[PDB]
């Protein structure tokens, strides 16, 4: 009786004071960037790139917050699906995974659209 799927009740407390006070800077940036808007990104890969926000939030392969951005040319690293977990829809070397602090919104919206 009583099937199983997803539990974790203690985590609810760990992600309240520990994953809130220390991750207040990353959260403020993660809870600001909109989805589906052209934004720039900075990294040691090569140079500045231009893509659109696809996913914004926590991850499975890495902790903290993350932001998915797709580019027109082959300037990505991941392929959307990392370690089985999928975020966006696109081929490889197109949708790179950076952080809010690493992201830069250039054209999100005046209010909503």
């Amino acid at each position: 009786g009583s099937s199983g799927s997803s539990g974790n009740e203690e985590l609810r407390a760990q992600q309240e004071a520990e994953a809130a006070q220390r991750l207040s800077e990353e959260k403020a940036q993660a809870s600001a960037i909109s989805v589906g808007s052209r934004c720039e990104v900075r990294a040691p890969d090569h140079s500045l790139r231009r893509g659109t926000v696809m996913y914004v939030g926590l991850t499975d392969f890495k902790p903290g917050y993350w932001v998915g951005v797709r580019y027109d040319e082959p300037l990505g690293k991941n392929d959307g699906s990392v370690n089985g977990k999928r975020y966006f829809e696109c081929q490889a070397k197109y949708g790179a995974f950076v952080k809010p602090s690493a992201v830069t919104v250039g054209d999100s919206g005046p209010s909503s659209g």
